[PDB]
């Protein structure tokens, strides 16, 4: 599909066994999702942008299914306000901007 | 032209007769520039990012040049890590998303 940027790119994924809405995002290098509460082993990591850096636990080869296209990729878990798919994601479900 | 996401996003963008490099960022509802001097009136702001929030001046209908593509529109100076144009530019150059 094609989408177009007058309101917040918002899609539907799936992340361990649940629904979300999230941001795709070409600003973002890694993927961010809100608080939840995975199973596995995790690294900490802090990420930074506007307003400065927030803590995130940081999983690895977590499968996502991004508007019915499936996905598999490090993901970050922390407090961040809005779900964001991120570079290393979009690039596997063949995302591309165009202008 | 179509942009693949392997890598950052960047473009070289002119702005108050200079140039920068700027992230497109579809994430972004705005564009905010790193501390530059721009010239006309400006009035202060806040601005939420995932680390928090910052104060910005925010510049009106400034004209802006995108990969040579033309903008004018809001634009917000302040400390952001990063040179990002935002969704309200993206629009005006014809930007979307593709999958
Ligand atoms: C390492 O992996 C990373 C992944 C994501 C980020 S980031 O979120 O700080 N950022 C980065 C951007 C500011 C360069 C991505 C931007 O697109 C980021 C995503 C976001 C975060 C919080 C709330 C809404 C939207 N957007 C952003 O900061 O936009 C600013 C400017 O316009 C406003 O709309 C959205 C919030 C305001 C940082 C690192």
């Amino acid at each position: 599909p094609q989408i177009t940027l007058w309101k917040r790119p918002l899609v539907t994924i799936k992340i361990g066994g649940q629904l979300k809405e999230a941001l795709l995002d070409t600003g973002a290098d890694d993927t961010v999702l809100e608080e939840m509460n995975l199973p596995g082993r995790w690294k900490p990591k802090m990420i930074g942008g506007i307003g400065g850096f927030i803590k995130v636990r940081q999983y690895d080869q977590i499968l996502i299914e991004i508007c019915g296209h499936k996905a598999i990729g490090t993901v970050l878990v922390g407090p961040t306000p809005v779900n964001i798919i991120g570079r290393n994601l979009l690039t596997q479900i063949g995302c591309t901007l165009n202008f």
